[PDB]
């Protein structure tokens, strides 16, 4: 019972095992922390109620964080069960598939913009008022992630990258804002990742194909590897570490161009 023994964590993104939020999960309750998980929608429930039960774990709550309420009403049930919270990990992603898919100009509608920034980036600072009373009570600290296609174009990740780019700087806004009650804030940056969501990106097999020819250690991240990024974050071994982008892509976010 290792590095988190006695510690609480809340996971909002679990769809499969291949998830992120799975390698997270994983890995914190690997060195001894306990789980509470979210779902956002009843078809959900069922496969994250049996995913909980894995990690020995009877907490789970709706929260589709397109809702106020529902994100009220998560930490509101959560504080039924638990007197303080160590850490929140928000991995949550979605826009409407059609601004994915063409070019960005043209594509990138109100609406389909209004979802990927409510959903991709309001909701973590949503969440992260939401957990307050329950963060303070421990110092807990607060998790989500990203991807550079906010810093770079990347095809077919259009209207994504903003809302990434819109994420990044609410990690530094949340890091200010709560770093005087000793709450950390930070995101890790992951490499390609083949997850549900990555189906549906139509550009994602030549970005996997792209990190492993290009990234320093020619070859693809894991989520153990996205797993074992969170854990530290999520770990007293990071109490200095806050308002960071922790880049676990293999080295690719530092090469111009590989060797041909
Ligand atoms: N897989 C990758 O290559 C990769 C790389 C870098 C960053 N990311 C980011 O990692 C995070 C995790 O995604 P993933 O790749 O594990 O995909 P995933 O499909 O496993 O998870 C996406 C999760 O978002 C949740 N979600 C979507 N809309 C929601 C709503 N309204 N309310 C609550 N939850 C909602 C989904 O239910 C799902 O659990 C996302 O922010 C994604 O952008 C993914
Ligand atoms: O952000 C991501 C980056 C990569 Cl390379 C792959 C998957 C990603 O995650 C998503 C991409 C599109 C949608 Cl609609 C929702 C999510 Cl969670």
């Amino acid at each position: 019972q290792g590095l988190l023994a006695g510690k609480r964590f809340l996971i909002a993104g679990v769809a499969s095992k291949l998830s992120i939020a799975y390698g997270i999960a994983q890995a914190l309750h690997r060195e001894g922390a306990e789980l509470a998980f979210t779902y956002p929608n009843e078809k959900l429930k069922k496969r994250v109620d049996e995913f909980a039960e894995q990690f020995g774990s009877k907490l789970v709550f709706p929260c589709d964080v397109a809702v106020d309420a529902e994100i009220d009403n998560a930490f509101a049930e959560l504080a039924k069960h638990w007197d303080g919270v160590d850490g929140v990990v928000h991995s949550i992603g979605f826009a409407p598939a059609h601004t994915l898919d063409g070019d960005f100009t043209d594509v990138t509608d109100r609406d389909g913009f209004k979802i990927a920034h409510d959903i991709s980036a309001y909701s973590f600072v949503a969440m992260a008022r939401a957990a307050k009373p329950l963060l303070q009570a421990r110092q807990g600290c607060l998790l989500t992630l990203t991807y550079q296609g906010s810093e770079r174009v990347m095809p077919n990740y259009n209207v994504m990258g903003m809302a990434k780019a819109s994420l990044e700087a609410g990690v530094r806004y949340l890091a200010s804002s709560l770093g005087v009650d000793g709450i950390r804030v930070n995101a890790i940056s992951a490499g390609p990742i083949r997850t549900l969501a990555a189906s549906g990106i139509k550009s994602f097999r030549k970005m996997l194909d792209a990190n492993e020819k290009v990234a320093p250690l020619k070859r693809n991240v894991t989520i153990e590897e996205v797993g074992n990024a969170a854990l530290f974050l999520c770990s007293p071994w990071a109490s200095g570490i806050t308002g960071e982008i922790l880049y676990v892509d293999a080295g690719f976010n530092t090469v111009g161009m590989s060797q041909s």
